[PDB]
């Protein structure tokens, strides 16, 4: 089923785009959990980590190789987390694959 | 030496013990020795690459293959209610092996802020 980030990528509600290209989207977090909280997904509407597939492989490294770049980009020079969640002990909110991408204060351990 | 000098270099080349979950030619993945959730468990690559901030364009499908193993293992391991996926970068990130890892932690219910 369509979610509430296939609604952002349409272009059918607003977000504050950071990149984008023929197969991902980079925007900040509504409800952002640092400084910087930014969500990297794909087009293409997995819902899931779960249930990508081996031909997925390169579109999830392309989600965090545009994940870093972007951090570079908004000057986490300091360092950062990404994060993906699966479901519900993984507090996955959104069921479309989302790569977080949290910096600009110190991260702390355990990672939730 | 390949794999580098790190401690996942030493695991990589069997020097370390390790409890291995899985192996192939690109990535390994074994138990963390420092638990964080009943299930951790790290998914690295056999190529030496010090940290995400300094992956290379060409290095897309082995970091999509982590994830891909990473969420292979889990199914594995019965962790059938999810789990989080944790990569660090850095003094901000908590990164504290400068060789890319890959965690995955389940087993229990896992909290926001993640950290
Ligand atoms: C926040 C932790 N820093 P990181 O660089 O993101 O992750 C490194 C992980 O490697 C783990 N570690 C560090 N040393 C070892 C080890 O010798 N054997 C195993 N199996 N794991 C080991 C450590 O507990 C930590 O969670
Ligand atoms: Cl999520």
């Amino acid at each position: 089923g369509d979610t509430i980030f296939g609604k952002i990528i349409r272009k059918e509600i607003p977000a504050k785009i950071i990149f984008e290209d023929d197969r991902c989207l980079a925007f900040h977090d509504i409800s952002p959990q640092a400084p910087t909280h930014f969500l990297v997904i794909p087009k293409k509407h997995i819902s899931q980590i779960s249930v990508a597939e081996d031909d997925d492989e390169s579109l999830l490294g392309h989600l965090m190789i545009v994940g870093k770049k972007c951090a570079a980009d908004l000057g986490l020079n300091k360092g950062y987390r990404m994060v993906v969640n699966e479901g519900s002990d993984g507090g996955q909110s959104v069921y479309h694959v989302n790569l977080h991408v949290l910096g600009g204060r110190q991260m702390h351990w355990p990672p939730g």
